[PDB]
This record gives structure tokens, C-alpha cells and sequence, in this order.
């Protein structure tokens, strides 16, 4: 406890005083220089002294737990307002949370931290705050390294046939939040393999939407994202009226494993589970066996129908009400997208056949039916087309 | 592919072939100095070539494939443990689950690969197949840092920890020396240990375990048997004959994450009608859920109330949940699971940043009695684990 006991009263003020105060802000800077410039276990012991700080008052039980809300959002507040070597106190912020992210299980304590600023961190950097800009191949190298992170591929990914943009806080240039990556086609997309590989294309198709920051992951930018993006793809083309993705459906197989044979024979119908022995003959016992069994054969109709519609029912009616269980279903779903159509042997990638038997899924935005689509999603009905109603 | 399809072949025979194969394991051998000598994206994009080839099969009913696909990705351990860069294919079967281990959620498709080796493991290096040798300041220095990775950074720490009134020993599998599978601390004192900040031989008449690690990353999650501390615990008898009285001065890592996610209802049937009153009569208001009572439980380490409902809160946490059998505590379910009995729950026993993060400073001791733990294991496995009078009372 030698200086570790100046850093606490720094935290204190910190935590403690009004956001105007001078000295409190003044305090602020100081511990913030203190970290940025600290070895690695520097930093996660003065996080020690963080949630040792964020956990107690310097007087009912609702009245503390509020005080100690209060307080952590307070800490927070006062940092994203000083306008160092990062970006701003908003920026420091962002790596502050890196850190908190990777050492939660080093440095136990930082949950209540963690989520108050995860949420802060939704209302700051909600898209409608954020600015978006084109990525192309004569972007500064130094913004493009950050991409990479999160170079030929990039160039085919940047070209004439290719759209990429990002957004940036106002306050914070050079750092992209967020990655989009889309492709001009003729067609809307059914395999991955052939975008990552202008006269006549009528298809915009996201290919690829990625965090750039740590300290960000978890936090939720808002439903407009891809509304906005499209603003500008019919700004720039008012010829553009067909938008679609090409998404992985990541979370289908670990999901698929840990179901029952009763579940799966719910989920199929007896007329699938009859066309499923009268060509394959056993029914898997289990989720783990019809992994096995939907990945023995990328050829067999009867698979891939099962498959299919096993997947459907994954992204469509598996999710605590209004919240897709699938991660990916859960952001496109949220921005108003409708779940298009499901793609057997869209990803034959190694990690493609691992995550979902190399099945991909086509979320389609129309740009007059977002809120529509974003009001049902709340009430438990994910739009659908003709053909994934079909499947179910 | 230019090569990817050598390593495919390889796998097909290491999965495939026979034990006896002499072809298959020299594909194998072939495998490992591949596998050993490559860069860390290199050996990730070899990963994805077995999990490509553990996921199908060459050139059957459904319930057979599941079989074929269990028994070749076992049969391809059990060529690799069979061999004699590492100390042997036991060896590099071991750093070749720590890296399958960090990187499950970058390479996908080993979880099956994973499940089946730590179940190999725990047979492997069951505790009856490890020896236990002694550790000392006279040790060698490469091996003494093989337990500070796994305890400040200065080699001081480790000197009084490996000190006269100390006794530190561990698990070593005998074709493998010189790498530590499991680190045991022992400390000898008058009384059993209530605050571990204190023992971090004339009249000592207690032997203390306060700390067991596993220093194998990818060994994590490997059960290594029930008689683990018994053994320790025979070492420690024949060593010194008059030492009877054995406990552990153990931690409680996920109370608070436990707690937290308790609504107020569970904890009101937890604490009782006389213990909500008399908190009432002490504290006024009840908190209104776990989270909240983390945070009350936080607030004064002194107040008598709040000592005793977190030590109720703690002995029903580490006894009574969990999926029968197996309580909800890893550390419960290890010291449990070797025949000990929950002896007596510690305030202010861990006072420092993480002990009050962990378990508002909390601590338990576990107390093994020679000729018992049979007795208590069984009694585990009804769902009924082993009380003292003590932690009875809190319940
Ligand atoms: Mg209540």
C-alpha cells in the first residue's frame, strides 16, 4: 500500500465528486496517464484497486446499491468528457474496458464496472451518433492496419466491384468502430466462397460487418446500422434497390449438439423423420449424432433438407422471445432485416462445415418494412419469406 | 494445400490404421516434429486439418458413425501416448490440448477432440499412476519456474513457502520428469488456520494444505482421482508418524458470482424467518436481491449480523448446491471429492482485494480424516456431503 493508496484516493474523487469539479477531473487525468504508461501487471492491480473502490461508499440496502450504481456511472461520465496519448477520455475508456475484458477472470470485481460501462458505452456510440465513412484502397495505411487486426485480400475486398465503410465517433478519427464489407452482384448471393473471390449488377450484399475495438465488444449500436449504410449505397447508386446478406450462422452446430432425440423429432415432424429413414434408415439418437450424420454426405437431398430445416428452426424459433439465440440472427433480426433464405453449402470452409455444415443464411432489407420487421421481432415473429416458412 | 493434404494423409493413418501400424506411426512421428516446429498460425491451420479429418470418415448406420468417429479419435491418442521434441507422445499430447484449449473459439470442431483426450487424461494421470516427489529450495532451478508460472514473482515467495516449517511436493508422471503435473503447499502450525495471510516444528501439531495447483495448461479441467490428498496425506505420516490432525484453508471463487445471480426470494429461504428478523432488527431493509446482498455483505466487515448471514449464505452455497454430487464450487467439488469434510467456514480469513471480490473474505477449511474419506466420498455421491457440527449450525 505505498502509492496504491494515492491512486485510491484519486478513484475516490473520482467516484465521489460532482462531474464539474476541477480538482476531481484533474485527478482523473493523473490516474489515466498512471495507466496508460504501466506495465501489464500494473494495470490489472490498479484495476484491483478500481473494484476495490466501485464497491463500497466512502443508508438503506436499496439506497447503496443505487449509490454505488450512481457512483461507477458517475467515474465513467467524467472520464468520457475530458477532451493524453489516446484519442480522449472517451477513447481511453474503450482500451480501459479492453483490459477489464481480458483480466475479468485474473481480476475478479470488474463485472459491475464492466456492465455499467457496456451500457454507457450503447448510448455514446449509438450509430445515430456515429459518422460513417468509405474505406477504400487509398485510405491512410495506418487506418487500414486496423482492419486487418479486426493485404491483397483487403484490396479485392476495397475495389471497383466493392464497397467499405466504417464508422468513427466525431471525436475519435483514426479508430473505426465498426467494418462493413459489401459486394456488387447479379445475383443474391447463395456461397460465400465467390464474393471474397458495376455494369449490369443489381445486388448489394453485406458480406461482412465487424467491431474494430475490444473495449467494444458486447455493446449494441443501435437498430439503424445498416438502414444507414444503405442511405449511403442509395445515395451513391439511386439505381440500388435490392439489399441482402450473406451470413454464417455460427452458433447452429454447438446448439445442435445439445438437444435430445425428442427435441430434434419436435422440430422435423414425422413426415421429414419419414423421409429421413426410408433413406438413411436409423434417426441419430441425439443432437450430437444428427451433427455427425447432417455432415457425413454435403451431396444427399435428404440431408440437406434436414439440415435446412434444422437450421431454419435454429434462427427462427430458438431465443428467449424477441432475442434470436444466434448472435448473428440477433443483429441482422435487430436492424430489421427479414430471414430470406437458408444456402446448403454456401461456407465449404473448414470452419464453415465446423459451424453450420457450411450452411449460410440471406437476411433481406427493405428499406419501407425495417420498422415493421424490428416491431414483430418484439413480439416473438421474425419476418420470413415464403420459402423459410416453407422449411418449417 | 500444396502440403495440406501430406498432413490429411498422416491424420487418416494415425486415425485409421491400427496400434500396431509400424507405417501409421511413423506418420505420426512425422505429425508431431511438423506440429512442433511451426509457427503459432501455422499450427492453427493445422488443427483445422484435424478436426476436418476427426469429423468424418474414410472410405454405415448413424449410431455406427457416431461409434467410428469416437473410437478413431481416441484410437489417434492413444498411437500419440504410445510414442518415446516433448519429453514423449504422452507429452506433446499434452501441450497439443493447450493449444486446442485457447483456441476452441478461433478453430472450431475440436470440442469432440477435447472431451475424448481429457478423458483419456484423467486415466493416464490418475493419481495412482503419478509419483510424488518433494520439493525443496535445493531443487533445481528449471524446475522451481515451472511452478511460479503456475505466489509473488519474487523467488522469495516461493523460499518461505519452501521453508523448514513448509512442505511442498508434486505429481510428476515417470516418463515425463522435470514437468510438474500438480504443485501441493503444506504448512505446519499449533491451529487449524483461520486467515491465510498468516501462513503467507517444535509443538506444531497441524498439517494445512493452502494451496493445489495444476501446472499444465493443458491439463485444465482433468479429473486426477479422489485419493490425490490421501496420498499427500501418507507422505506426510510416514514423514512425520505423530502428524494426525489434516485440513485446507481453502477459498470460495465463485460465491460472489453465485450470489448475484440469486433473486431475493431463493436467499429469503436460504436465511430463514429468524435470521431475515434479526437482519431486519439490525440492518432494516432486506436487500432486495443477491446482487444486492453482495454489496450489504461488503459494507462493514465488523457487524455480527452480517458476518453470520454471509457464513450461512457460504455453507449453503458450498454444501447444498449444486447437481447432486457434484457441488456447484470447483474447489468444493475438488477437496469433496477427495474425502474431506467441510470442517468450518472463516470471516476475515482472506482480507485481501480479490478474497473480499471472491467471497467477502470468506474462507473454508476441509478437513480429512484418514478414516473417513472413503466413508464421506460415498456419502457425496448421495447427495449428503460431509458436516461438521459447526456448519451444520449455520445451515
Ligand atoms: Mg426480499
Amino acid at each position: 500500500t505505498r502509492a496504491t493508496k494515492r491512486q485510491r484516493d484519486q478513484l475516490r474523487q473520482c467516484f465521489d465528486a460532482r462531474l464539474t469539479d476541477v480538482a476531481a477531473n484533474a485527478a482523473a487525468q493523473a490516474w489515466q496517464d498512471e495507466y496508460e504508461a504501466a506495465v501489464e501487471p500494473l494495470r490489472q492491480a490498479m484495476l484491483g484497486v478500481l473494484a476495490e473502490v466501485a464497491a463500497v461508499r466512502d443508508a438503506t440496502a436499496s439506497g447503496l446499491s443505487q449509490a454505488l450504481s450512481n457512483a461507477r456511472i458517475r467515474f465513467f461520465k467524467r472520464f468520457a468528457a475530458l477532451h493524453g496519448n489516446s484519442a480522449c477520455g472517451l477513447h481511453f475508456l474503450i482500451q480501459l474496458r479492453a483490459d477489464m475484458l481480458r483480466w475479468h477472470k485474473r481480476i475478479p470485481g470488474l463485472r459491475e464496472l464492466d456492465e455499467d460501462l457496456e451500457a454507457l458505452f450503447s448510448n455514446w456510440f449509438d450509430v445515430g451518433l456515429l459518422e460513417l465513412q468509405p474505406i477504400t484502397w487509398d485510405s491512410p495505411a495506418s487506418l487500414l492496419e486496423k482492419l486487418i487486426r479486426y493485404w491483397t485480400d483487403l484490396r479485392n475486398r476495397l475495389d471497383s466491384d466493392r464497397r467499405c465503410y466504417a464508422f468513427f465517433h466525431p471525436r475519435i478519427p483514426r479508430e473505426p468502430l465498426i467494418f462493413v464489407e459489401v459486394a456488387f452482384v447479379p445475383e443474391m448471393a447463395a456461397n460465400v466462397q465467390a464474393l471474397l473471390d458495376l455494369r449490369r449488377v443489381k445486388w448489394a450484399i453485406f458480406y461482412s460487418i465487424s467491431n474494430t475495438q475490444a473495449g467494444l465488444r458486447g455493446v449494441s449500436f443501435g437498430n439503424f446500422l445498416l438502414k444507414r449504410v444503405i442511405e449511403e449505397l442509395q445515395r451513391e447508386h439511386p439505381k440500388l434497390k435490392q439489399f441482402a446478406t450473406l451470413s454464417p450462422i455460427p452458433g447452429f452446430a454447438d446448439w445442435l449438439r445439445k438437444r435430445d432425440g425428442e427435441s430434434i423429432d419436435r422440430v422435423l415432424g414425422v413426415k421429414r423423420l419419414a423421409r429421413w429413414r426410408e433413406q438413411h434408415g436409423e434417426v441419430p439418437a441425439d443432437g450430437a449424432a444428427w451433427f455427425s450424420a447432417l455432415s457425413a454426405d454435403t451431396e444427399d437431398t435428404v440431408i440437406r433438407d434436414t439440415a435446412m430445416t434444422l437450421a431454419a428452426h435454429y434462427l427462427v424459433r430458438e431465443g428467449g422471445k424477441g432475442v434470436p439465440a444466434d448472435p448473428v440472427a440477433r443483429f441482422h433480426l435487430g436492424n430489421g432485416a427479414c430471414v430470406e433464405r437458408v444456402n446448403w453449402g454456401a461456407d465449404m470452409s473448414r470452419k464453415g462445415r465446423a459451424q453450420s455444415c457450411g450452411m449460410m443464411v440471406n437476411y433481406l432489407y427493405v428499406p419501407d418494412a425495417l420498422d415493421d420487421n424490428l416491431a414483430r421481432l418484439g413480439d416473438g415473429n421474425p419476418r420470413i419469406s415464403r420459402a423459410v416458412a416453407k422449411l418449417l
